[PDB]
């Protein structure tokens, strides 16, 4: 039935479900160590430590790209989607607004969709670095996996605009699982895009999200 | 009488007001804490840590709209008139240099006058950050803030060249007062440029200039 | 003679001499300490640490230039060109790769090709540079000196990759030998395209690579 694959493709992202790649990372950058006396005492670095947690494939994909990263910042609608999480999640009256979306359903289900925007991220920089790179395979490779897991790759970075520096937790000396995955992403895609793999881009699409969104529903289940 | 504000409009910063910005930013680069020991025994490193207070507006406006960084060593003109305040703030025969221009009047005038390129650095930025993106006001705020104060938030990275390794004083987590005056500035005059703002660019540039000029001096009067 | 400097004038660095800096950089990259931890534990650390080793000239020759640096992942012919040595200088059986190219003779060979490829690469920053500002001196000079030692400046992020951050050991506070030839290098031909040096191209080509070569080898042998 491949129906419904088709209606999956036409999902569109800008309402609904950016705002559930900017909460997820919004909230799991609170829960980091120590994060929340960082919003407490300063509110301007807590707010840039969730940009990068938010926009970090952008900018990675853009500083790879020598595009300009305040090329992001422009589409002003976005940037405030999730600077209004920002301020929810940290400073909401008796924080009713983190206690309710820490709840487990709500947890998964924010999750879960912040995997699917994983997915036209990783697309999304595939075509683009086709753009720029017609059949160059390891661009569109990087590209793909900048906008996949962007956040996690300026990880380094973005514990040093918070206060923390730790040389030694680098993304390629142990890759964490959401990095790791987008680089699988990234070589599957640039396959379908490449041809090279024996699949239409949109039942790849659907199969590869799916195997996402199970696994980190798993985890966060027996997590808790 | 707004007959004033129309001359003061006039200003050109290219002989005398540039090397007052050269030099406020060479001679605080030295006070710092360890800079002697870098010129004795590196010039490199504390040349291109001065150069990172000159330019350091330029360089960060230009890192963020994906424009080259090394345009701004293109003009040997301004780079010949920074290092040569370089050359004689540090290596001058008896520091006849330093200790002229550390005399207060001297180091209040200069001050003052880097205090009025800081205008025209951050107005620079926003009808620059204009013509790359027309009405976008997020983007006229970041590089007229970029230019502003620039050397201030690179100094994270500046602190690196000469050999310091701050992680837990970044400028977001406490704002200085230079850059939270750039950030006031930039987003004054971009509601100028935006036309929010009821007041022509002529008299918000020179009240602005005024302010800020005023309370450094007061600064540096108090602290003496 | 300036007939064998012509015969000299015409090397070209595809096939053979590519392979040579990048066997260069990753033996000395293994070298280094608590390398060999780094590929035994995390391959993609070392690899990417090799890769800076290898491409960092043209690396940050792209980050000064506002050129996408994903540009010279593009090239795959030079980018598996390099990896292969990487995993054949790392995970070769018995590792008789490496023994057999650790041998003085083997060594100073590749290491002595390694120094030509340095040349064609000053005067490609060059000659770019020129491409991009006409008769800017300091700019071909920076980006001559960014192609000639380019993993010498990255040196810092680069130690940043496999694990560990020395702040205190920075390019401009001590000149390594490779980094202040390559700004000698930089400066001199940087001289000859704008014709202040009286001398050919060829002729200063062919005498600054034999004075650069003999004194790695030089250091090579009295080392042992």
């Amino acid at each position: 039935l491949s129906e419904v694959s088709v209606q999956f493709s036409q999902l569109s992202m800008f309402p609904f479900f950016d705002m559930a790649h900017y909460l997820a990372s919004v909230m799991s950058a609170r829960e980091q160590a120590g994060a929340l006396d960082i919003a407490s005492h300063s509110p301007m670095a807590s707010w840039f430590s969730a940009m990068l947690h938010c926009f970090g494939g952008g900018i990675l994909s853009s500083i790879l790209l020598a595009e300009p990263p305040v090329g992001i910042l422009a589409n002003t609608t976005n940037i405030m989607l999730a600077s209004a999480i920002w301020y929810m999640v940290y400073y909401f009256p008796y924080d009713l607004f983190y206690n309710c979306f820490f709840f487990l359903p709500i947890r998964l289900i924010a999750a879960g969709m912040k995997e699917v925007t994983r997915t036209w991220k990783i697309l999304s920089g595939i075509t683009h670095a086709h753009s720029h790179y017609k059949d160059a395979w390891l661009v569109m490779i990087t590209i793909g996996w900048a906008r996949g897991a962007g956040g996690g790759l300026i990880s380094n970075f973005e514990q040093l605009v918070r206060g923390v520096w730790k040389p030694e937790s680098n993304e390629f000396l142990k890759m964490s699982y959401p990095v790791k995955v987008t680089l699988i992403g990234a070589v599957l895609f640039t396959l379908q895009h490449g041809h090279y793999l024996p699949i239409s881009r949109h039942n790849l699409m659907f199969i590869y999200t799916m195997f996402l969104v199970s696994i980190k529903v798993t985890m966060m289940l027996t997590h808790s």
